[PDB]
């Protein structure tokens, strides 16, 4: 167990092996700097002086970020074998004000009640992709992980604060956070904001944190068929090819003429 | 255990008690006959199957293309969505079965259960089999889903009335299905309903009569599970006429987990706020 910084061209099989062994990693140059700027600009345009879904606020988020090949290559190998389809769970902007204290160390899957039935050898209930807007430093509250704690049994006490390993990222790097990885944001002891944005996916049989059916139709039709399924507009296929999120007998996209 | 037939005014505690011991039961007079007949009429009025007259009628113009495929029961039948889904027995049981562990529940799926004459016996199964998380679940854990099978026609042994195996909900997950001789047919009049948790081994019988065995099913499951059916193709006029309870059941409102954490949100607010319900 150890925090690994790997390049963008790392083989997918190496990321999964590091994910199983260490429970987290950082994929550098996950997004290019211009995509990092576009999503912040689009969010700033929407909430120009209340924030809603990131896919509603940012065209780059729903058209570019949610089509990221790394997110889908990882999610396919993590959820595919057991659950079949996956879809978008939630997405937020992670903005730390200067002077913010250390966030409590937690696992993301704690709000799944079925996580208590889960065993550390089972596939994760959700996975998070935390992408850096500003740089992440140990002093501005960058996310801290506890490599290997994803294998701890249910009910294991949170890691001690001294066992937390800060994650250092340039803008565009991504930290991969499976739902079982103990982690928390640090205390921003600097004068500037530490800003990041995240995506999360989970099995299609799980209800997402966010619904996207308040989004206008043109916003939906400009999405790829993959992102449309991610955001809850297409019927999902379980591993047995039994279908959930159906429209009576047929597909939801056929009933809505997507 | 034993298959219990209980009257409508049975206390809620006794019903959940029976569900814990035997894993299933029937509530007599769950619905009145006229209500379940309204659902069928509304379904027939939506599908609009061609009904051949007494003799050939020399049809030329406007032939065919009238029949629609069956959609959600909440879309086809106003009685289903405006009355059946507000049933106090469904919500009393779902509250006590899902509330303490999952918080909110919502609609999972409906079904038109019509057994053809000569239909053979259905494989004996558990309804929660299509939840992969059922392999992690213990028999003492709460159920992953519950089904309410309401009879439209009479349910008999010969017409393939649903069979249950009382107590089989407590078997370990690796347990083989019950033998055919273990199954207990469920005899029901129109309006009765079979209460069917996801862990109860059951199956439709062979319909060895010349008439259809007809009925309707509702199912609910915890709010953190994705329902079989989506209802977001439904017209907005339809959603406005459902109760706030049914709007939450059919996926138009934000759901609350047990720890007051919200899922099915609209960004940071409620879905019903972003849609202006
Ligand atoms: C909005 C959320 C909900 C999320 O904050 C929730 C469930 C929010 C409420 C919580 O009790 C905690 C603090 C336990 C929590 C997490 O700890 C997460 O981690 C989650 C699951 C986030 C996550 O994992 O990914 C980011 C992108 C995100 O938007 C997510 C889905
Ligand atoms: O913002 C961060 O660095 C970490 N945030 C979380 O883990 C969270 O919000 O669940
Ligand atoms: O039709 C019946 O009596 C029982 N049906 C089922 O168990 C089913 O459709 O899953
Ligand atoms: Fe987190
Ligand atoms: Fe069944």
């Amino acid at each position: 167990p150890q925090l690994h910084y790997v390049p963008y061209d790392t083989p997918v099989e190496d990321v999964m092996r590091i994910l199983k062994e260490s429970g987290t990693l950082v994929i550098r140059n996950f997004l290019d700097q211009n995509t990092v700027q576009k999503v912040q600009d689009e969010v700033d345009d929407y909430v120009r002086n209340q924030p809603s879904n990131l896919s509603l606020m940012s065209k780059t988020y729903r058209c570019e970020v949610l089509n990221h090949p790394w997110m889908h290559a990882i999610c396919e190998r993590m959820f595919g074998p057991t659950y079949g389809d996956y879809w978008f769970n939630g997405g937020a902007i992670l903005h730390l004000e200067p002077g913010e204290n250390t966030q409590p160390i937690h696992q993301d899957h704690v709000f799944y009640q079925i996580s208590k039935w889960r065993r550390p050898t089972d596939p994760d209930l959700t996975i998070n992709f935390t992408m850096a807007l500003t740089e992440f430093t140990v002093e501005n509250g960058g996310t801290r992980v506890c490599p290997g704690s994803h294998l701890w049994e249910n009910g294991h006490a949170s890691p001690a604060e001294e066992d937390m390993v800060p994650v250092l990222m340039q803008p565009g790097d991504a930290l991969i956070l499976p739902g079982s990885m103990w982690h928390s944001a640090g205390a921003n002891r600097t004068s500037e904001y530490r800003r990041g944005f995240a995506t999360s996916f989970h099995p299609c049989h799980f209800t997402p944190i966010e619904s996207h059916h308040h989004l206008p139709r043109e916003m939906v039709e400009e999405m790829t068929p993959l992102v449309q399924k991610m955001l809850g507009f297409r019927t999902l296929n379980l591993h047995n090819n039994v279908k959930v999120w159906k429209a009576g007998e047929g597909n939801l996209e056929d009933a809505t003429g997507l």
